[PDB]
């Protein structure tokens, strides 16, 4: 069985975001939107790498309100992904400042 | 060993995007930007789920020019992630039109 991965690395990444997003956003039960405290818990757990590396949880506050383009105080599908964009760009930048030659053969 | 995953599901998703992005974008060797043909190959391989489900590869053309905010004809870190946003939103929407109760305990 060569095709063990129905999704690819990006697609599975995407379904990962589905998993993590919908489990935390699914706590507030609004419109599958990641509420303030849900995102606080989210970022301190699922993004503790970033969150705890910052300095104080007030950053999650800055994240939320930056991404909260719906201006409801929650992060929807795209708002969470906007986040993922900045997150990815931070880790990418890490690689660019380290070794971005991730040319996996 | 409980902490076998240094990255979380979102963080690993993010490093996945690093992996897939930098391997294809690393083919053009510009500024780690996913060039037209590199993205064509990318989307037909890594996103064949979406690409082949559309109808014709001219869609990748539409993706590129939508995401090519750098207006160079390539997708950078954020432009690829803009893509990932629309991709994720499509798969999310799939779940929302199916079963978005991905409340993994």
């Amino acid at each position: 069985m060569a095709k063990i991965s129905s999704p690819t690395e990006t697609e599975r990444c995407i379904e990962s975001l589905i998993a993590v997003f919908q489990k935390y956003a699914g706590k507030d039960g609004y419109n599958y939107t990641l509420s303030k405290t849900e995102f606080l818990s989210f970022m301190n757990t699922e993004l503790a790498a970033f969150t705890k590396n910052q300095k104080d949880p007030g950053v999650l506050d800055r994240m939320m309100k930056k991404l909260d383009t719906n201006s409801d105080g929650q992060l929807d599908f795209s708002e969470f992904l906007n986040l993922i964009g900045g997150l990815a760009m931070a880790c990418h930048d890490s690689f660019l400042k380290a070794v971005p030659s991730q040319k996996r053969t």
